């Protein structure tokens, strides 16, 4: 229903995209023009990769060598945090008949020559362009098989993210609701992160015009905007660049993910129409709806890991989280059945357990992941062998406490026998101890892998132990009232995790003498 390509739509690729702010079509912020339609229009101002400034090139390549689309053939230190790797344009190969030494240029001068098969010089610069509407090539997109780590127990625990997976998360960026999505720009095991704010003025003038250059990225202790690119996508641009915004930003990520770089796109969403622009601009045309669901399908099919163009084995991911908004907050509107069809995960962030200051707000019954499977190997063989079995366990336990409730809803909890007082006690320890997590404490804002499964141990284990000590006449208010309980919930404070396992002896031995005191 829209049946054409483009009419030149590309962006600049090389040193100078990190600390950048662009809006949908890469040109910098403040620089106000139009768009409108199926393709191009008009413009003026900005150069969108600084001209003046001076890059340090170290070459990686000597006259002589062969290379192909991808190889690296030279570093650009471009911020404290990034090494930029310098690399032959897609489409490009042949012999390195030129090559720039260790020196100081700007973006414009050409540091090597390609001599292709049939003799053609290719004269090649620290930067290249790309149609942003066209997925830029790879050698092979690997299955989902790693998991992008966040350090939020509930997302790496039961609604994983894979690397170079897809993933949706309700209402917009800029919500002061709930602080999981800015946890998830800062923690996830990203090296570099591409960042589309969309930001609506009222409550927010703009999503942190000035707190981003200011904010920290926790793992290294500069600020977050040197491993960051901005695209902005305000009320005040035209709407055919708000449209072509996750095209420049997942190419931009596709160009990181190209060098070797596990990259997470971030893209913002407002309560902005839906309907409005669509089948009839305001049947008689023909049927639309349709199309543009295949046309996000398609972008969200752009995330993705693999192994890179180039003649060294590499491989690189864009892991691609979209903010999800409907008009009315309806949840049953085009804008998030169409995304949920083709995300993989769904992170739940819900209003009640906010308003209960239950922290990530994640409901843990109506969020999803089908990446669980994909990643259960990686756990495994690097973390912990039961991973998966404690998860599922868990969740278990969850399902059944709702289940419960349910039902206490209709009775009351008078009849209550020992055994679901005893399922309730832990499913409430696993909700508290567990899926809560600080994330303003300095402890807690970040949960290692390592320590995430001992935690799930020490709560399992008791859960095992209650089980049993309900099964041999233990009653649950000596359970309830056992020492290590009250120590269990402040394990997500403990930064050793060896004094966290050790809760699980301690558990054991109090369980014991619970034994000694009855049988």
């Amino acid at each position: 229903p829209v049946v054409g390509t483009g009419a030149s739509l590309s962006v600049e690729l090389g040193p100078g995209l990190l600390t950048s702010i662009y809006d949908g079509i890469q040109r910098p912020l403040e620089v106000i023009r139009e768009k409108t339609g199926d393709f191009i229009a008009r413009g003026v101002t900005a150069p969108a990769l600084p001209r003046d400034k001076k890059w340090h090139f170290i070459p990686k390549a000597k006259v002589g060598d062969k290379v192909v689309g991808g190889d690296i053939i030279g570093e650009v230190p471009e911020t404290s945090i990034i090494v930029h790797k310098i690399m032959v344009p897609p489409g490009i190969e042949g012999e390195i008949v030129e090559i720039a030494e260790e020196g100081d240029y700007t973006i414009e001068e050409v540091i090597a020559k390609v001599k292709t098969p049939s003799g053609e010089i290719k004269e090649l610069k620290m930067y290249q362009r790309w149609p942003v509407r066209v997925k830029r090539p790879y050698k092979e997109k690997l299955p989902p098989e790693v998991p992008l780590i966040t350090g939020q127990r509930v997302i790496d625990t039961f609604f994983p993210q894979a690397k170079g997976g897809t993933a949706a998360i309700p209402g917009p960026f800029g919500s002061g609701k709930t602080v999981t999505q800015h946890q998830l720009a800062k923690w996830s095991d990203a090296q570099v992160v591409i960042y589309i704010g969309c930001g609506e003025r009222g409550n927010e003038m703009t999503d942190v015009l000035e707190e981003f250059p200011k904010l920290k990225d926790p793992k290294t202790g500069k600020p977050l905007m040197e491993r960051t690119v901005l695209i902005a996508n305000t009320s005040n641009m035209p709407v055919a660049a708000r449209e072509a915004s996750i095209y420049t930003g997942i190419t931009i990520a596709e160009y990181f993910r190209d060098m070797g770089y596990d990259v997470a796109l971030m893209a913002d969403s407002t309560s902005r129409w839906a309907e409005a622009l669509r089948e009839i601009s305001g049947p008689g045309e023909e049927g639309y709806p349709a199309y543009l669901a295949s046309k996000l399908a398609e972008f969200y099919e752009r995330a993705g890991r693999v192994v890179t163009l180039g003649s060294d084995y590499r491989v690189g991911s864009v892991s691609v989280i979209g903010a999800v908004s409907p008009p009315g907050g309806d949840f049953s509107e085009p804008v998030v059945q169409n995304t949920l069809r083709v995300v993989k995960v769904f992170w739940a962030l819900d209003a009640d357990l906010a308003r209960r200051r239950h922290f990530p707000a994640i409901n843990w019954l109506t969020s999803y992941s089908l990446y669980v499977d994909a990643v259960k190997d990686w756990w495994h063989k690097n973390i912990d062998p039961e991973w998966k079995a404690m998860r599922d366990k868990a969740m278990a336990l969850l399902q059944k406490e709702s289940e419960l409730q349910e039902i206490v809803r209709i009775v009351g909890p008078d009849a209550l026998p020992e055994r679901e007082r005893a399922i309730l006690l832990v499913a409430r320890m696993l909700r508290e101890d567990y899926l809560q997590q600080d994330a303003w404490d300095e402890v807690d804002t970040y949960c290692p892998p390592e320590k995430q499964v001992t935690m799930m141990r020490v709560l399992l284990n008791f859960y095992d132990k209650t089980m049993e000590a309900i099964n041999r006449g233990v009653p649950l208010e000596e359970i309830a009232k056992l020492p290590v309980r009250e120590e269990i919930g402040r394990m997500k404070f403990e930064r050793d995790v060896s004094k966290i396992r050790s809760l699980i002896d301690k558990t054991n031995e109090q369980f014991e003498e619970l034994f000694k005191k009855y049988g």
